[PDB]
Order: structure tokens, then sequence, then C-alpha cells
């Protein structure tokens, strides 16, 4: 069952909607900050669940 | 090193923060209808952060 891991990836990614542009530049920018390490979290998250399956 | 594992523990905690739960309004019908939306949505975050820790072998 690769669906699992699949499925959680396709999750993961949907769950990171692009940061919102409204607000003091501040709100503005620490959103897009932190919209870019949750990102980062999907990302390495999703590479060691696959690694799981190895590679 | 931890780094990839409070790593994982802090998305998990956005995941959790994305699905509040409901205020008790509207209809009884709709209430429950939304707390079985929520229930599901819980269940599905709960499922996915315990795969997503059970990779850190722990």
């Amino acid at each position: 069952d690769l669906l699992k891991a699949v499925r959680l990836i396709k999750f993961l990614y949907q769950s990171n909607p692009p940061p919102n542009p409204e607000g003091t530049r501040q709100a503005r920018r620490n959103r897009r900050r932190r919209w870019r390490e949750r990102q980062r979290q999907i990302h390495s998250i999703s590479e060691r669940i696959l690694s799981t399956y190895l590679g």
C-alpha cells in the first residue's frame, strides 16, 4: 500500500494554501515566511515518507 | 539531531489548528452534520500525524 503514502502527501500539499495578501507590511511578510517554512516541512516530511519505500 | 521531528510536530499542530471545532448553531440537523464532518477531518489529521511520527521511528 503505497496509496496511503501518496494520499498523505497529497493531503499535505493541499493543506498549505497561498498566504493572505492583506494586512500590515509585517503581517504580510510574516505570513509569507510561515508559508515557506510550512512548505519546507511538507517537503521534508514527504521526502521522508517516500524514503521509507527506500531509494 | 531532532530537526526533522520538531519540523513534523509543528506542521501537525498547524494541521490541527486548521480544523477548529464548530459552534453549535443552526438547525440541530446542521449541527450534527457539521460535528460529523469535523470528526472526519479531525480523524484524518490524527491518522496523518501518526504515520508522520511513526516515520521518525517514534
